[PDB]
């Protein structure tokens, strides 16, 4: 796996599942 045992595709994510989350309860 890329790294993903640390945290790191967490931190990566931190960042775009924001930014999801956010656009569908702007409407929903």
């Amino acid at each position: 796996f890329e790294d993903i045992l640390s945290g790191n595709l967490l931190q990566r994510m931190l960042r775009p599942l924001r930014s999801g989350l956010t656009q569908l309860l702007d409407f929903f």
